[PDB]
C-alpha cells in the first residue's frame, strides 16, 4: 500500500460512520466492541491496555504504520486471519487515505 | 513497512549476492528459479509472462509497490503464505531500502 495524506475532515467522518460503532481514538477513551486506538501507530498489534484481543491479533505482531494499516483496512480478515474484528474492509484507496490521515492525528 | 530511498549502487550489490541466483531484472531476461522481475512495480503478483507461479502467489494478487515490497522481503513466507520462494528474509531495513532503490530502476 502507498498511504498518501488526504482529507482529515473526510476521514473523521469515515471514522464516525464506520468505526466509531466499535472504537474510540482519544487518550484514555473507552474500550467498546473493539479497543480504544490511542497510540496505535508505532505500537505492535494487540497491545492496548485493558483489552482482550484474539491470539491472532497479538501473534500477527505487526508494527502498525500508515502503509500496513491501509492493507489491513482493505480486508482485515485477510491481513490478520482469525481476527474477531467484524469489518469487511474499505475498498477505496481514497477512503483509506482520508481515514488514515485522520487516525494519525486523532490517535495521538 | 515504510520505504525510504537509499543507494542504488548498494542495492545492486545486494541483488547480485542475494537475488541473482534466482532472479533477473532485464526486459526479456530468463526465468531462473524465480520469475524475471522486469516490470514488477505497479503490476499484480503472479503475472510475469512465461513463469509458473504457486496458486498462493497468484491468489495473493498484491499490487507491488515499494512499501509492500519491503514488507515482503523482510519475511516472504509471512507475507505470501504458501510461496515457493525459499528466502528467510532481508532483516536490515537499510538493505531493504537500498535494494528496492536499485530494483525500481533496474526492473524498468
Ligand atoms: O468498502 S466500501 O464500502 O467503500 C465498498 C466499495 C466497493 C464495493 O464494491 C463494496 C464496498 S461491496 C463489496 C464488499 C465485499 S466484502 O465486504 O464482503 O469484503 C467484497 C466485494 C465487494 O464488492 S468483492 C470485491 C473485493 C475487492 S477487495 O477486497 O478490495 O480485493 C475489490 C473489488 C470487489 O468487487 S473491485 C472494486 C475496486 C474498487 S477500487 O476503488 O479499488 O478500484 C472499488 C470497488 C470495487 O468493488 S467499490
Ligand atoms: O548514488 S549511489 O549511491 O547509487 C552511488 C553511485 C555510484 C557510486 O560509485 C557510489 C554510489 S559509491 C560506491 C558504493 C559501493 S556499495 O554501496 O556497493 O558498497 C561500493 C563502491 C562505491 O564506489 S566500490 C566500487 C566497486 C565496483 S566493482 O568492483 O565493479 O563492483 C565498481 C565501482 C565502485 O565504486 S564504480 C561504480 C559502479 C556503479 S554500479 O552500481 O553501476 O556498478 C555505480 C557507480 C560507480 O562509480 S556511481
Ligand atoms: O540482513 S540479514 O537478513 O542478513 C540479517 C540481519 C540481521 C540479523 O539479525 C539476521 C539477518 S539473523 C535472523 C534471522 C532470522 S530467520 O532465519 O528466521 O529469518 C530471524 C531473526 C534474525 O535475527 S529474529 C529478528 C527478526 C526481525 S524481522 O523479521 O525483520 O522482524 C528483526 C530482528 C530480529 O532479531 S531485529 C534486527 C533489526 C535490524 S534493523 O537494521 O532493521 O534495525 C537488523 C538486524 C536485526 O536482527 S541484523
Ligand atoms: C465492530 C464490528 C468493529 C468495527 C466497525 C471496527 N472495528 Fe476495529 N476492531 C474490532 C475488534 C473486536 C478488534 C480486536 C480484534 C481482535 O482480533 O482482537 C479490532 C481491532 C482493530 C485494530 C487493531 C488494534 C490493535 O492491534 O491494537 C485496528 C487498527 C482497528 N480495529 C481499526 C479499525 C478501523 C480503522 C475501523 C473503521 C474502518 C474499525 N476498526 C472498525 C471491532 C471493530
Ligand atoms: C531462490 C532461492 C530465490 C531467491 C534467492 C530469491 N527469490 Fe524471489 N522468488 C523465488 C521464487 C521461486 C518465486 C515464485 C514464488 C511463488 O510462490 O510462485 C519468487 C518470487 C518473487 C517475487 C514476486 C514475483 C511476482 O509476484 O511476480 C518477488 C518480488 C521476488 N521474488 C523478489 C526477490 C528478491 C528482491 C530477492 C533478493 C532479496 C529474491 N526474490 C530472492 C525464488 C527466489
Amino acid at each position: 500500500a502507498e498511504f498518501k495524506a488526504g482529507s482529515a475532515k473526510k476521514g473523521a467522518t469515515l471514522f464516525k460512520t464506520r468505526c466509531l460503532q466499535c472504537h474510540t481514538v482519544e487518550k484514555g477513551g473507552p474500550h467498546k466492541v473493539g479497543p480504544n486506538l490511542h497510540g496505535i501507530f508505532g505500537r505492535h498489534s494487540g497491545q492496548a491496555e485493558g483489552y482482550s484481543y484474539t491470539d491472532a491479533n497479538i501473534k500477527k505482531n505487526v508494527l502498525w504504520d500508515e502503509n500496513n494499516m491501509s492493507e489491513y483496512l482493505t480486508n482485515p480478515k485477510k491481513y490478520i486471519p482469525g481476527t474477531k474484528m467484524a469489518f469487511g474492509g474499505l475498498k477505496k484507496e481514497k477512503d483509506r487515505n482520508d481515514l488514515i490521515t485522520y487516525l494519525k492525528k486523532a490517535t495521538e
